[PDB]
């Protein structure tokens, strides 16, 4: 387990925003990273606020202060002389991908099993502690050790599920903005998300471009899962495809 940090692959003109998703980190995207970057695409990964850090920071951050990690992300790259942007983003990160999408000005977008559908407050949250009770065990805390820990973290109300249900709301709710050339990746029997999210991209944004590619034998966290490498080579040639310079 490497401590989470923010990655910047520095290489030709072709720059790549990857942003991770919900409870994640830029190792759920580094790998992707790493394989553009010798293709010659320059990639950064922002962490989110309350994010690559102790599970217990998470509950005092929102998708507010995400977008603003996420515009500073696309800034980063703006600052860096960089005039071309596309953006990748997994989940969460497929959801503010798109809303780059129509905020700024990006080459191309790619949306890998973002959800366009929103689950219960009750079901996020459980997602939430099971991503806290792994965080323990990874820090080599004792079972024992564990479940007194996650007593206390219960013990505070997480008010940011509600808005990250608006977010994606908002978001789908703007799809008919979207005119950038999209790619729609989708785990066709996705463990976490209404796997049919994947069409509602695809079907209702405006881009005179577009393509959606379903992988079978894939769970959400596609990026890590074993059709990886095939997942790099399709991003590769979507982002291949597009104009540039």
């Amino acid at each position: 387990i490497v401590p989470p940090k923010p990655f910047f692959f520095e290489a030709g003109e072709r720059a790549v925003l990857l942003l991770h998703g919900f409870t994640g980190n830029s190792a759920d995207v580094r790998m992707l990273g790493r394989f553009l970057e010798s293709k010659g695409y320059t990639c950064h990964a922002p962490i989110y606020s309350g994010h690559g850090v102790p599970p217990e920071a998470l509950t005092r951050f929102g998708p507010e202060a995400w977008w603003q990690d996420v515009m500073n992300g696309y800034e980063f790259l703006k600052n860096k002389g960089y005039e071309k942007i596309a953006v990748a983003g997994l989940s969460l990160g497929g959801v503010f991908s798109l809303k780059l999408g129509y905020t700024v000005p990006i080459e191309g977008i790619v949306t890998m099993c973002a959800p366009m559908y929103i689950k219960s407050e009750e079901t996020m949250y459980e997602g939430v502690l099971e991503y806290a009770r792994e965080y323990k065990k990874r820090e080599g805390k004792s079972e024992e050790q564990i479940e007194q820990e996650m007593e206390k973290f219960k013990q505070t109300p997480m008010l940011t599920l509600k808005a990250l249900q608006e977010l994606i709301a908002d978001v789908r709710d703007h799809l008919d903005l979207i005119y950038a050339p999209t790619f729609v990746v989708q785990a066709r029997h996705d463990e976490m998300i209404n796997p049919d999210s994947a069409n509602i991209i695809y079907n209702e944004i405006e881009s005179p471009v577009k393509q959606i590619k379903w992988y079978e034998q894939s769970g959400h966290v596609i990026t890590l899962d074993q059709e990886k490498d095939q997942l790099h080579e399709d991003i590769y040639a979507f982002l291949e495809s597009l104009d540039w310079l």
